[PDB]
């Protein structure tokens, strides 16, 4: 089966780290990416905490508890089935923002708890300290005096906004310490390094309320991930050459190389100019690693 | 291109009316019920309808600038990317919730980067999907004043549907089509109603458990990833219906036959689909007659 990428304009696809439309792409000015969401091989093998649907991105599910003076969530997969530590660093879709304050909105999700009343709440979750242990199945919730009614209840949580940990800057490249002090989490997607030849890793961006740095970078659009999982196309070269084309004339606006590990590069800054955000990526061919952009 | 449907298990795909994994299939209690959802609407050859978007990231969201007119609060709507809603193509901005005659409980955040340097950008608000003040087709919806909106007046926000309650005096009817508003001679832009096939067939609805309180099961007529699949493929529609098998992902046994029609929905002949495992994979078998017997 021939390899391909989605025919969809970039600005109609979602970020893979937050559920937001992509509003740009850029190379970094500096920081090694080791995102756990948006990770997949070109032949469709999911990595880290990455799953298929954008509906899963940056969400959690589980049962709220109160134990030894502290509140928390016992995690499950987003469909309510159990999280098995062997399969991944955390349940699929779990936010991959580390060393920061995750401001979550949540709702009760048991149908029997959704007959009457207001099922909703909000809570802060630190992606740091030993009590942040999603690989072990648990995370601490900061007590906001409004959690008691939810103790024992199953909820789904979504990432509403993010702030820095007090005393620290907000680092969107930090890897969460999923396994606490017990172990390095199983099946972490690896860090990515650029290959040479002037190439730089491309990040797809979304404006999002990561307060103090409201531009979330990811290494693949979510719909690329589902595309590769769907296709399972064998990888047949060092790199997949893509052209980013005008959506109407199909004229090439810029070349990119996608590597088997599931990320792409460019040689930036080829006369000042700005690429539009409504272009379409098109697979041209497998090329050697020596292909010069 | 040859036609196909996603090679993804059903329970890994999203509902098209809320961003939630599909956890079931059902037929309607009244098999003559006419759905006219505005999200999850697309033809088999990839033409979007209603407020349907490509990405699940857009489902049941809104964007716009909050206003206060003499104590009447509201949002002047835009598309989710911040560009203007021109109403050329859709009855509301793309992704807009299609739950009608009910109380939408939204969570929102300021979305201008200059408003995202420090502080808490978040809030919540109730929006009624009823009354003339709910006029998203005309670019405006009323916000219920919760005494916490003033700091956001003049600010651009993105809103998402957190949960839904019934309108006082009414049941929470998930088949209701919102009254999006009319604008003189301009077309409604509504995705059309789907009339039940009859003769033993029944429309298949993909369901998700969701906090539509008092009715916590949201039905839709296509998984969201079917929509992006068809938009991507643009496969010419070569028959009046597409025969699908729903197959066990392991054993690869056919668990049931379905028909997909060009308008972008699926039917079955209940014996019903609700009893099927939810981890199966739909597979395109062949183009068949619209009269093909399941």
């Amino acid at each position: 089966k021939p390899f391909s990428v989605p025919n969809i304009p970039m600005n109609l696809m979602s970020n893979s780290r937050v559920p937001m439309l992509i509003d740009g792409m850029m190379v970094s000015n500096d920081q090694v990416p080791q995102f756990q969401n948006g990770r997949v091989t070109l032949d469709g093998q999911l990595q880290g905490t990455t799953t298929v649907s954008a509906a899963c991105i940056a969400r959690m599910r589980g049962r709220i508890f109160n134990n030894n003076g502290n509140y928390g969530v016992n995690l499950a997969e987003l469909d309510g089935n159990p999280y098995h530590a062997f399969d991944s660093p955390a349940p699929l879709g779990f936010p991959d923002f580390g060393n920061c304050d995750l401001h979550m909105t949540f709702v009760k999700i048991n149908p029997t708890e959704l007959s009457t009343g207001d099922p909703s709440g909000k809570v802060v979750i630190h992606s740091y300290d030993a009590t942040f242990a999603p690989h072990l199945g648990t995370v601490k919730l900061e007590d906001n005096n409004e959690l008691d009614q939810f103790v024992g209840k199953e909820v789904v949580l979504e990432l509403t906004w993010v702030s820095n940990r007090t005393g620290a800057t907000l680092n969107l490249w930090a890897v969460p310490n999923y396994g606490s002090n017990l172990t390095q989490a199983s099946q972490l997607a690896p860090p990515i390094y650029p290959p040479g030849f002037g190439e730089a890793i491309v990040y797809f961006t979304s404006t999002f309320p990561t307060v103090s740095n409201p531009k979330v970078p990811c290494t693949l659009p979510q719909e690329f991930v589902s595309h590769f999982v769907n296709e399972q196309a064998p990888t047949r070269g060092d790199a997949a050459l893509l052209h980013y084309v005008d959506p109407d004339t199909h004229r090439n606006l810029g070349e990119f190389k996608m590597y088997p590990e599931g990320y792409m590069t460019c040689v930036p800054n080829a006369g000042p100019q700005t690429l539009p955000i409504n272009g379409v990526f098109v697979f041209i061919s497998w090329v050697s690693r020596y292909y010069q952009l």
